[PDB]
């Protein structure tokens, strides 16, 4: 580093090289991207998206975020090669050049702060933000379980000490809020994906009831070409269906609020691997990760664009 060009991108970074990169690639790229602060974190800390946009007004736009589980270190280093990824390929790759001549791309690369500064001073395996319940003496709440869609409902727990805990009522924590705001006051958000890991899978509505979704013939045809396009480079397997479904039983989900106003093209996708390695992902790993799960993104901004 000194440039993006020689910076590391199969080693795992801290929170500082993070956000140090993010400030390098803006400045390497004034005109395609700028960050944005979108909130502080319960601990102080800003909270960060990347807007990667070629011009227009408040054109339609695709949400990523990643990390919002601070242990699943494959998703923050998955996040840095994506940011990466944009602005070279923006001008050679013409399926992406025309989805960046359209739409504006927003990517948080580390959408829960606080838990990634503490699973790297304290503790690898902390999931939790580090808000502190004054009702109780565990801290933390698990911000894919605070979203308003189904909250409170089974799928997640009501025990502040649990890893699991949906927080006091929707939205309480800072790190999700900061985004449900965003996201309402643009308008114009017509994808919403959030990385997770591990497990391989790829999924859409609903987490908390088995309950269709109107569109489930729609996103299914579009994760099973994610899923082939992710499958085509190293062969990694990958299944996929609504997360009830395909995981388990979550309420609070954050795609099935994005689904829930209005996004269509709502996914989460659970990175590498099945559980061999599970959270701690040998960093030899990290860019196999990163270059398949790029196409099947792009496969996924691909029909948005069009459809
Ligand atoms: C809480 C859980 N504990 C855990 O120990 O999981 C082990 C496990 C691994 C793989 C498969 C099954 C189970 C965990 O961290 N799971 C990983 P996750 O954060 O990727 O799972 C998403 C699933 C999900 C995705 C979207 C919406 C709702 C739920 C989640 O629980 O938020
Ligand atoms: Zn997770």
């Amino acid at each position: 580093a000194r440039s993006t060009n020689t910076f590391n991108y199969a080693t795992y970074h801290t929170l500082d090289e993070i956000y140090d990169f993010m400030d390098l690639l803006v400045a390497q790229h004034p005109e395609l991207v700028s960050k944005l602060q979108i909130g502080r974190s319960y601990e102080g800390r800003p909270i960060y998206v990347l807007k990667f946009s070629t011009g227009g007004s408040n054109r339609p736009a695709i949400w990523i975020d990643l990390g919002i589980h601070s242990r699943e270190w494959i998703t923050q280093a998955t996040g840095v090669w994506f940011a990466k990824k944009f602005t070279e390929n923006y001008g050679q790759n013409p399926s992406f050049t025309a989805i960046l001549d359209s739409m504006d791309i927003f990517l948080e690369i580390v959408t829960n702060p606080n838990g990634f500064a503490f699973t790297h001073s304290e503790n690898r395996l902390w999931r939790k933000t580090r808000s502190v319940t004054s009702s109780s003496l565990c801290v933390g709440v698990d911000a894919n379980r605070n979203w308003d869609a189904g909250f409170g409902k089974a799928g997640a727990s009501s025990s502040p000490c649990s890893e699991t805990y949906h927080g006091k009522y929707a939205n309480s924590e800072v790190e999700v809020k900061s985004i449900v705001d965003f996201v309402k006051n643009h308008g114009n958000f017509k994808a919403f994906l959030s990385i997770h890991s591990y497990s391989q899978l790829l999924l859409y509505p609903y987490g908390y009831t088995t309950q269709s979704i109107p569109d489930k013939t729609e996103l299914n045809q579009v994760a099973k070409s994610a899923v082939a396009a992710l499958k085509s480079l190293y062969g990694t397997s990958y299944k996929y269906g609504s997360i009830i479904t395909t995981i388990y039983q979550a309420s609070g989900g954050s795609i099935d609020w994005s689904y829930n106003q209005g996004i269509k093209y709502s996914f989460t996708f659970e990175l590498r691997d099945t559980g061999r390695y599970g959270f701690l992902l040998p960093a030899s790993q990290i860019i196999p990760t990163a270059q398949e799960t790029w196409l099947g993104v792009l496969t996924i901004m691909e029909h948005t664009v069009n459809n």
